């Protein structure tokens, strides 16, 4: 099978895991460990082709430089999330993005800029524009997910997973 290698990235509290378990076991996790990192493999049929897909869902913890981009020189595509209703975790997604491409050296490598928390659209501190112009300079697409509503969570990895077939 095709085993696609995805990394989730993104500051604490933005929903990384809670949109993993989201996607791996349709429960709404709301107190899972924040400095528990973790690999999830699960196989799928994206369009109609049967494949693994491989979630690391980082935690923030490995600090030593050599060996976070070691993880990411692995990785084939990211999922580069925030939280709508945090700014300050929308300007962390600039390193994030350009640790990866230190790493992988490769503008078009397979990634997305996901705006999670979409239902907390009453605590919204990073405006759709803002995010959007973001993702357009950078030639990559926006969206926006729930962890808790599941929208949009199937179509981050599943899209996720269709630039790494398309590119690599
Ligand atoms: N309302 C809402 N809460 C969320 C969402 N995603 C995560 N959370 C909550 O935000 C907190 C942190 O989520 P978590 O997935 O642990 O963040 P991580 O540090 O990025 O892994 C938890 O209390 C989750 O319930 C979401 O889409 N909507
Ligand atoms: S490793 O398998 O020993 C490992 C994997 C992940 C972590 S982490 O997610 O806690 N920290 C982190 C930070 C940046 C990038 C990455 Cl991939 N991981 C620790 C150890
Ligand atoms: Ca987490
Ligand atoms: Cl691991």
């Amino acid at each position: 099978l095709a085993l696609h290698k995805v990394i989730m990235v993104g500051s604490g509290g933005v929903g990384k895991s809670a949109l993993t378990l989201q996607f791996m076991y349709d429960e709404f996790v709301e107190d899972y460990e924040p400095t528990k990192a973790d690999s999830y493999r699960k196989k799928v049929v994206l369009d109609g082709e049967e494949v693994q897909i491989d979630i690391l869902d980082t935690a923030g913890q490995e600090d030593y430089a050599a060996i976070r981009d070691n993880y990411f020189r692995s990785g084939e595509g990211f999922l580069c999330v925030f939280s709508i209703t945090e700014m300050e975790s929308f300007a962390a997604t600039a390193d994030f993005r350009e640790q990866i491409l230190r790493v992988k050296e490769d503008e078009n490598v397979p990634f997305l800029l996901v705006g999670n928390k979409s239902d907390l659209e009453d605590k919204r501190q990073v405006s759709v524009e803002e995010a959007k112009n973001r993702a357009e300079q950078w030639n990559v697409n926006y969206v926006e997910t729930s962890a808790k509503t599941r929208a949009n969570v199937d179509k981050v990895f599943f899209d996720l997973m269709r630039e790494i077939r398309a590119r690599l």
